[PDB]
């Protein structure tokens, strides 16, 4: 119906204003982008679904995210990647893994304070009925 389309496109805003937030932050520049090939390339050969934010808003944008929980599992998966990718005791992976956490931390945070569980849960029941 057309109520159900007017409430995925909600979705998709309440979702782009998110990852805006993210995005702009200085911690998480990392994760704004994908990994670069030349930079890293035994990337593509550990870690087997990369994501980042670019992605993210382009898979809003594709009407790949009818929940806020399928968004979330691709904020959770730029966090485990960096764990995953990053696990030493060095510096340089420390850093990462605390903006991973951070990343992760701050979107569910937002998430809790501003979506009203009402909504979500009736994009549930129309994703479920589809």
């Amino acid at each position: 119906s057309m109520q159900e389309e007017d409430t995925f496109r909600e979705l998709r805003i309440f979702l782009r204003n998110v990852t805006h937030r993210l995005a702009i932050d200085k911690r998480f520049r990392v994760f704004t982008k994908p990994v670069d090939p030349d930079e890293v390339p035994d990337y593509v050969t550990v870690i087997k679904q990369p994501m980042d934010l670019s992605s993210v808003i382009s898979k809003i944008d594709l009407h790949k995210y009818l929940t806020v929980k399928d968004y979330l599992r691709d904020i959770d998966l730029i966090c485990s990647n960096a764990l995953e990718y990053n696990p030493d005791r060095d510096p340089g992976d420390r850093l990462i893994r605390h903006r991973a956490c951070a990343l992760r931390d701050t979107a569910y945070a937002i998430i809790k304070e501003e979506l009203d569980e009402d909504f979500e849960q009736l994009c549930e029941e129309i994703q479920e009925s589809r």
